[PDB]
DNA sequence: TTTTTTTTTTTTT
DNA sequence: AAAAAAAAAA
């Protein structure tokens, strides 16, 4: 075995050999720019050197010989060859060996040995694998002939993905599997990190692994430097390795060489080895002697002999110049392209773009991708070069491109209709040698034949990588023989389940990066603004591969839009920089002559003087290019039309033609039904057969807008179709917004794809002209609904997006209809710069878009009281048809829609069209109005005159202006929807004008003023309902009351209690059918979700509430500890359910009911600082949301009866919104609806106020508002009379066998609820048990008493605080002993570590049986409690200060606290006490969260001292119940904590006893039954401690009087 | 043998 | 201001 050093001493050392063996094969493979044909030349490099022949095969047709020359090649004696078929390359090979002449071939890229079979066929229908059984052919033929040769072959190859293996590594290897054994050794190298000069990017830091080894020792590695432009830092490994060996010696930064100090740092000690070439040899040998596991133990004039007949052989049998010297080979020069950007010129290193060669141009959405591109057309076409553009995102503005200083009329355009057809165009126009400059708009929209073929959903895995990486191989080779330059521009996808590097990546798999010799980043980084305006964007470009010069320099620049690349901008900053200008503070002068004044005009003299502009951007090239470049086209325009004719006698009638000519590329729009809005479009309107996105916020306005035009799209005839996938959409106020409901074609499709799918339809059809979606949010997935909540479908929906937008792109554009997508905002977590806002459904959507909005309501329309509309601006995001960033406002009204004569009022009087003389509005002499109102109102009676305003307004201010045979349509309409109900279901597409299931159905409330309040006098059927208010508030009861209400006309109701509080009782008193209403307490979030998803699609149930989605706690967090952290999983669950509900909802018309806990949010000055639980979700699919509040006391003189109650309506998807309601909801009985319906009557003059008399219809029926109620009540009959005539006066939206089946599906879900989520997981509420309220002493009588229950509730949440010092602790203790006399379990968890035992045993507690924690962390306090809960072995628990649970990392930890106990809490039938501190200006420690799940609060205060004469024996005690959800709330009891005993009993005892006269007081003197038992409270309360006999005597009858 | 494709979401005085 | 865990496609 013979060896060649490799270039690379490491690499030598790892090889174990020292270099690679002679007469055998090698591979080396690595990912794109990483090393392969550097390192390659490197070899030769150093085979030359000892004179070795070398030959090289270019099949990437890539190689740069005057870079392979900078490596140290010999070039001018380098055999070469470029070979047309792979074929071609191999027989090469076997001549070569055979010849036994040269002793080094490389083939650069198997990759790229296309098959002939493969150039001569097409592209698109394959050979798998006539590539691979070609190379295991090869393999046989060469292994024989390169040893008896001793001739060394390398083949380079490049790096493909395997599809989903998850067992070892997911990549391969181009060419089958033949080389893999045949190699002698495989490399595998990779760049790891940059050589860096302080800013500079100067090498790769580079490692090579041996992967396979039949020389030596296997998988050793090396690592080392490439020098771009140098070659491996060969020095830099010596340096290294000599010190590693001890042959070098380092002394901190200084080295010595045997005594001898040779450099200070690596930088110096290598090129101290560089000069002394001769020491330098000296340590490489040595260093090999101790390194290399193995040692490597007339002749010439004839090698020439059969060399020159090998090259004959060749020549004569694949063409007059296959293989040659590269020193001589003119069509291997480079030859560059300006980029129409200078800075960029300079950062390519080469001066622009190389012909010839592939280049990939990526970055975000707008970044300037389409734009640059057309710049450097433009630049070609100035030199006189032919272009072409392949429009696959059929997106190009011609007259843009116009702008940017494009031959319109020379530039050959396509829009292909498959990517194969656009690809095959290419190789078409490849081949021809007509074309020099071809570009692709998105790979990303180069969808394969067979996926448009195929349905939405159908998965094509990697099809249109494999097509890409097909096309690569045929392309290379008919792109360097035609020196044709092909630019594709990519989009950036995400890739999921990456946390290192970046998460970026591109369409269309690996090829493209492989066979690129440039590959760009470009990206806007700031807007370029003119004070108000903005006219351009900020742009960076960075050069990521380079194989024409040094990689990764970058340019920045600016693109002034409707102009393009700020070139002469550049020009005078690079100027400025190089000292060719001069800078003279604010003045700019060029060699003495001052040419501007600051950057502005001197940009503008350079572009007045184009020839000396010339010979400054000569002098900066020169100054600052890494590398400097440098009867015949009658035969061009031959083989030109040739290739044209060829094109469409192929890909139809007109698939190519000049784009100066091309009609269907003109751009059409329609009007939004804004005014403003059109302005800012610039165009005038939405553009025609295009893609458009609107998102923002909840009622914003988006799907109103969205129906303006469609009104505005009917009005002048259009056909419109409507995809209600949110499935909330309202005809009859779609109508008052003006739409023609009888022909507007709608759909409310069951799945994602479902929806897609038929706009696909649609589109084809061409009988459609404008198409919108509602809610891409709403575009639940086919797999999400199959699958349960909980199911991950990672990127499924993104993905599916993704494809929608490839297969309707064409679709759209040939068809000339317009889609507009409604997308809902999300927020995105862990993001701190930026804005925290995304939209649901990828990246898809941003890039197909051709203009995107964003809708917000900014204020209210106002009336003195009420509210009439939301003031409304849209800013336009993205723009393709015209100058983004403008914003338009304007006022949506309620029931009428955008104020568009309003909007005409202001523009007009802006633009001095109208006169505004103060409040007085003038046209042309005549007054048309006073005040905004009555202008606007006066248009609208002339709209004769109202057009010619708008007119000219349109003129003044459009920045972008544009000014038998539908018998056939409704063939292929009617066709469609046949296609479409025959593959959907019955009735999936329909007329919305008669569509039943689409009409609004109503319940009550329960409350009048609610009903009025609502518009539509109650709440919608089959549609999401929020009420969200403060704790306390009424939210359950509310609720209930409207459960009651439907029941009570007979509909099935369920209640899902979350937050395990629901007392049956009370619900009874309230008037529901208990025995009837299905009640579920479930353990997960998801369960509950889950059990309401199934009651929906069983349609047994008609309305449905769950009780705190604050409550819904994920499957995760129950399962996980506390502490450990969900980020926004909780929302994420939330987004998933409301998805699959919509759905389910309206197909069984169920109403479903989310109550709302508030929660504050921190970091907030503006606005409000309140929110709602469980993330966005639910903002946007309720159609109704409420935001209920107490706002006082219903008094009884002394008693507190009942909440003063305000109900606002914060959303409206039904009516119009922000009505309130007030009312009284009265402790034990609920909403006192006759209350309301006395002070509606006598508000609507039904019923007469005389004073304090109230009169109906002569007839007095009460005094005082008392007996008016209690009359109404009386009259059942009389109320119903004057509610109707409220209801008639009041109501702004008037409204809209068989159950035997039913309980057939209902008994149906419930027997699939239990055997999936328990034993008893759902049932009838009356019957079960587990759900009865059971209570326990306080240890003070008169407390029991203010509870009403007579003590505290068994697997609830309770909180006392108050004060220092107060008698938490105490009262506390004082429970525990009362529980363990009953011998019930007790913990006591001591956070406050501040307990005292001997205290607690006076107390009466049993101290060695409460069980006790002091903890660390306040989560190992809570954690222990949810043991300890979960056990269902303790009875009681307590923690003592919720101020003392101090967080490990020391609300949000209480919040999530409360979430995971109270279902374990309950079905343990635990009671937990938190005693909290004080910090009216009070509060409480820890948040809201426990101020919720209460259901009972305490608050305990010392009101005086218990004196003895001179001492001080006790506190005088009084508690409130602040909040009670087991009896009635807000009594209070008063008595004595007697230090040392505890709560005074017989203190108590004593004053019961008094005030219920069984113990009579004589001023001082206390007697009982006529025998007098005490003088003062003290006497009296010691002698029944004498008497225990008399005092449970007294007790007794206290307790039967007041319990 | 031949090949990637994609985000999803708040939480708290 | 400091937190992360998810996969199914010929
Ligand atoms: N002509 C050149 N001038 C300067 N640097 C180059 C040139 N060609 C390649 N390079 C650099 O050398 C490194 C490896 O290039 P190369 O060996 O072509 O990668 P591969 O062959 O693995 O695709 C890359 O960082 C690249 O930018
Ligand atoms: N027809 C037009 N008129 C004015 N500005 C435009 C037009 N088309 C695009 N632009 C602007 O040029 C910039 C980049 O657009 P473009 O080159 O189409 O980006 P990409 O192809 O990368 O999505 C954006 O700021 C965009 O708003
Ligand atoms: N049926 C209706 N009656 C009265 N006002 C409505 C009705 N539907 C919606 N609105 C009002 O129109 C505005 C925007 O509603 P919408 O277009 O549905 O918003 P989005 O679809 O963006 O959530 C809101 O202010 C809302 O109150
Ligand atoms: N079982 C009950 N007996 C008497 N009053 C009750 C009962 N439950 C609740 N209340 C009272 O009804 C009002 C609202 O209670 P609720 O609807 O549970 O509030 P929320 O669910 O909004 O926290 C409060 O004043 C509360 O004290
Ligand atoms: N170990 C003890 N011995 C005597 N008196 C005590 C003891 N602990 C508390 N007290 C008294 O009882 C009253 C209330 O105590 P405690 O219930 O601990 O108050 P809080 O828990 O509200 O701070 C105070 O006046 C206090 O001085
Ligand atoms: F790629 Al674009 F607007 F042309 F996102
Ligand atoms: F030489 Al390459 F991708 F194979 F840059
Ligand atoms: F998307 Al909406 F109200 F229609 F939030
Ligand atoms: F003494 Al304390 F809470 F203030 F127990
Ligand atoms: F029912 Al609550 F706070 F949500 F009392
Ligand atoms: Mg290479
Ligand atoms: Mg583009
Ligand atoms: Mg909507
Ligand atoms: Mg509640
Ligand atoms: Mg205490």
């Amino acid at each position: 075995v013979e060896t060649i050093s490799t270039g690379s001493l490491s690499l030598d050392i790892a090889l174990g050999a020292g270099g690679l063996p002679m007469g055998r094969i090698v591979e080396i493979y690595g990912p794109e720019s990483s090393g392969k044909t550097t390192l390659t030349l490197q070899v030769i490099a150093a085979a030359q050197r000892e004179g070795k022949t070398c030959a090289f095969i270019d099949a990437e047709h890539a190689l740069d010989p005057i870079y392979a020359r900078k490596l140290g090649v010999d070039i001018d004696n380098l055999l070469c060859s470029q070979p047309d078929t792979g074929e071609q390359a191999l027989e090469i090979c076997d001549a070569l060996a055979r010849s036994g002449a040269v002793d080094v071939i490389v083939v650069d890229s198997v990759a790229a040995l296309t098959p002939k079979a493969e150039i001569e066929g097409e592209i698109g229908d394959s050979h798998m694998g006539l590539a691979a059984r070609m190379m295991s052919q090869a393999m046989r033929k060469l292994a024989g002939n390169l040893k008896q040769s001793n001739t060394l072959l390398i083949f380079i190859n490049q790096i493909r993905m395997k599809i989903g293996v998850m067992f070892g590594n997911p990549e391969t290897t181009t060419g089958g599997n033949a080389l893999k054994f045949y190699a002698s050794v495989r490399l595998d190298i990779r760049r790891i990190g940059a050589v860096k000069e302080g800013e500079n990017v100067v090498g790769s830091e580079t490692r090579v692994k041996v992967v396979k080894n039949k020389i030596a020792a296997p998988f050793k590695q090396a690592e080392f430097q490439i020098l771009y432009g140098e070659g491996i830092n060969f020095y830099g490994e010596l340096v290294d390795l000599g010190v590693k060996e001890k042959l070098i010696e380092k002394a901190g930064a200084w080295y010595s060489y045997k005594g001898e100090k040779i450099g200070q740092g690596k930088a110096n000690a290598t090129a101290w080895l560089k000069d002394n070439p001769e020491t330098a040899k000296e340590i490489e040998k040595k260093v090999r002697e101790l390194l290399l596991s193995n040692p490597n133990s007339a002749i010439d004039e004839n090698k020439q002999k059969a060399l020159a007949a090998a090259l004959g052989q060749i020549e004569k049998q694949f063409g007059k110049g296959s293989i040659m010297r590269l020193g001589e080979d003119r069509s291997m020069d480079v030859e560059t392209i300006s980029t129409g950007s200078l800075s960029l010129d300079i950062a390519l290193g080469a001066g622009g773009l190389p012909m010839g060669r592939i280049v990939e141009i990526y970055g975000p959405e707008s970044s300037g991708k389409t734009t640059l591109t057309l710049q450097v057309i433009a630049a070609a076409q100035r030199e006189g070069k032919t272009c072409a553009f392949i429009d696959a995102e059929h997106a190009l503005d011609p007259i843009y491109a116009r702008k940017l200083g494009v031959d319109i009329d020379n530039l050959l355009c396509s829009q292909p209709d498959t990517g194969e057809q656009a690809l095959e165009i290419c190789d078409a126009l490849a081949r021809s040698g007509a074309v020099d400059v071809i570009v692709v708009d998105s790979v990303a929209a180069l969808t394969p034949k067979a996926e448009i073929e195929g349905e939405i959903g159908d998965s094509h895995m990697g099809l249109a990588a494999r097509m890409m990486s097909q096309a690569m191989r045929k392309l290379a080779g008919n792109l360097k023989q035609s020196n044709t330059l092909l630019i594709f521009i990519n989009q950036i996808r995400m890739k999921i389940g990456v946390m290192f590097g970046n998460p970026e990546t591109t369409t269309g798999g690996n090829a493209l990066k492989f066979y690129a010799s440039v590959r760009l980043d470009i990206r806007r980084i700031g807007a370029v603004k003119e004070g108000e305006n903005v006219v351009g964007s900020e742009t960076r470009v960075k050069v990521v591969k380079n194989k024409i010069a040094a990689p990764f320099k970058q340019a920045e620049f600016q693109i002034l839009y409707g102009e393009g690349i700020n070139f002469y901008g550049e020009l005078v900053d690079l100027g400025v920089k190089e000292k060719l200008i001069e800078k003279a503070g604010a003045w700019y002068s060029y060699k003495g002559e001052k040419i501007g004044q600051g950057k502005a005009n001197a940009t503008a003299w350079l572009k007045d003087n184009p020839e000396t502009a010339k010979e400054i951007e000569k002098k900066v090239r020169e100054l600052l290019l890494s590398n400097p470049n440098s009867a015949i086209d009658e035969n061009k325009q031959k083989a030109l039309a040739a290739a044209l004719g060829q094109i469409e006698k192929q890909f139809g009638k007109g698939s190519i033609m000049r784009l100066g000519e091309d009609r269907s590329m003109d751009v059409e729009t329609i009007s939004t039904g804004s005014l403003s809005l059109d302005i800012a479009l610039g165009a005038g309107g939405l553009p025609m057969g295009r893609i458009v996105e609107i998102y923002g916020p909840e009622s914003s306005g988006k799907t109103t807008l969205t129906l303006q035009v469609i009104a505005a799209a009917q009005r002048e005839g259009k056909t419109c179709a409507f995809i209600d996938a949110e499935h909330a959409l309202d005809p009859i106020y779609a109508r008052k917004l003006g739409v023609d409901i009888d022909n507007l074609l709608c759909s409310q499709p069951d799945t994602g794809e479902q929806a897609l799918e038929i706009c696909d339809a649609l589109a084809r059809s061409g009988a459609v002209d404008v198409i919108v979606v509602d809610s891409v949010a709403a575009l639940t997935p086919k797999a999400e609904i199959e699958g349960e909540i909980g199911d991950s479908h990672m990127g499924l929906a993104a993905r599916m997006m993704s494809q929608a937008m490839r297969k309707l792109a064409g679709n759209l554009k040939q068809s000339n209809t317009l889609l507009i997508f409604i997308n809902q905002i999300r927020m995105k977590i862990g993001v701190m710069f930026g804005n925290p806002e995304t939209t649901t459904g990828g990246n898809a959507l941003k890039f197909y878009a051709s203009v995107r909005l964003d809708i917000r309501r900014i204020g209210a329309v106002k009336e003195g009281e009420n509210v009439v509309g939301s003031e409304t601006r849209v800013k336009v995001v993205k723009n393709k048809i015209a100058a983004p960033f403008k914003q338009a406002e304007f006022q949506i009204l309620y029931g009428e829609g955008i104020n568009f004569y309003g909007e005409l009022v202001d523009l007009g009087v802006k633009e001095k069209l109208i006169e505004k003389a103060g409040a007085w509005y003038s046209y042309k002499g005549e007054k048309i109005g006073q005040g905004k109102a009555n202008a606007t109102a006066w248009l609208k009676d002339n709209p004769e005159t109202a057009k010619e305003i708008e007119k000219k307004v349109r003129e003044l201010l459009l920045s972008n202006p544009n000014s038998a045979i539908d018998e056939n349509k409704q063939k292929a309409l009617a066709a469609a929807l046949g296609q479409i109900e025959k593959q959907f279901g019955k009735g999936s597409i329909m007329r919305l004008g008669e569509d039943r299931s689409m009409d609004v159905e109503t319940i009550s409330t329960g409350s009048l003023s609610l009903d009025i309040a609502l518009g539509a006098g109650g709440l919608p059927m089959g549609r999401i309902v929020e009420i969200y208010g403060p704790e306390s508030s009424g939210k359950t009861t509310l609720t209930l009351q409207v459960i009651a209400a439907a029941q009570r006309e007979g509909k099935t109701c369920a209640f899902i209690d979350a937050e395990h509080a629901l007392d049956p009782i009370y619900a009874r008193k309230l008037g529901v059918d208990i025995d009837n209403l299905l009640c579920s307490q479930p353990d997960t979030g998801e369960q509950a979700l889950e059990i309401c998803d199934a009651l929906a699609r069983s349609g047994a149930v008609d309305v449905i509430v769950v009780d705190s989605v604050a409550a819904l706690t994920p499957k995760a967090e129950i399962e996980g500890e506390i502490g450990d952290s969900h980020m926004g999983l909780a929302a994420r669950m939330m987004s998933q359910a409301m998805r699959k509900l919509a759905g389910n909802l309206k197909q069984s018309n169920t109403l479903l009911i989310f109550i709302n806990q508030i929660r504050m949010k921190i970091g907030v000055m503006f606005g409000n600082p309140e929110t709602t639980t469980g993330g966005n979700a639910l903002k946007f699919y309720a159609s109704v949301r409420l935001d209920i509040r107490r706002i006082g006391a219903v008094k009884e003189g002394e008693n507190v009866v009942g909440s003063e109650t305000r109900v606002k309506v914060v959303k409206n998807k039904i009516a119009a919104p922000f009505k309130q309601a007030e009312f009284q909801i009265l402790y034990g009985e609920g909403i006192n609806f006759y209350g309301e319906l006395v002070d509606l009557g006598v508000k609507e003059k039904l019923i007469e106020k005389a004073g304090a008399w109230y009169s109906y219809k002569g007839e007095k029926i009460g005094q005082g508002k008392a007996n008016a109620t209690a009359w109404l009540k009386d009259n059942p009959e009389t109320a119903k009379e004057i509610e109707k005539k409220v209801r008639e006066l009041l109501l702004s939206n008037p409204n809209s066998a068989i159950d035997e089946n039913k309980q057939k599906a209902l008994a149906a879900a419930l027997g699939q609820i239990e055997k999936q989520f328990g034993k008893g997981s759902i049932m009838r509420l009356g019957e079960d048990r587990s759900m009865d309220v059971e209570t326990i002493s306080t240890g003070s009588l008169s407390l029991d008493i203010a509870l009403g229950a007579g003590g505290l509730p068994m697997g609830r949440i309770v909180e006392i605080y108050g004060p220092e010092s107060s008698g938490k602790t105490t009262l506390t203790l004082q429970v525990i002993a009362a529980a363990q006399r009953e011998g019930k379990t007790c913990a006591f968890i001591d956070a406050e570590h501040a307990l005292d035992p001997i205290y607690a045993r006076k107390l009466g507690v049993d101290i060695d049986n409460l069980l006790c924690s002091q903890p660390d962390t306040g989560e190992q306090a809570l954690e222990i409690c949810d043991a300890l809960a979960r056990s269902g072995a303790v009875d009681v628990i307590v923690v003592d200060s919720v101020a003392a649970l101090t967080p490990k990392a020391e609300a949000r930890m209480m919040s999530q606290a409360m979430r995971k106990l109270a279902g374990n809490l309950k079905q343990s039938n635990t009671l937990l006490i938190f005693i909290n501190q004080i910090r009216n200006p009070e509060t409480t420690t820890g948040g809201n969260a426990l101020k919720f799940y209460a259901s009972v609060r305490l608050d305990i205060r010392r009101i005086g001292a218990v004196k003895e004469g001179e001492n001080v024996v006790g506190s005088e005690t009084r508690v409130k119940v602040v909040k009670n959800k087991i009896a009635a709330p807000f009594k209070q009891a008063e008595f004595q904590i007697l230090y040392g005993e505890g709560i005074n009993f017989y203190g108590e005892l004593v004053d019961l006893g008094v005030k219920e006269k069984l113990i009579e007081k004589a001023g001082a003197w206390y007697s009982y039954k006529g025998e007098k038992i005490g003088q003062g409270k003290a006497n009296a309360t010691a002698w029944l401690k004498d008497n225990p006999e008399t005092a449970k005597e007294i007790e007794k009858k206290v307790r039967e009087l007041l319990l």
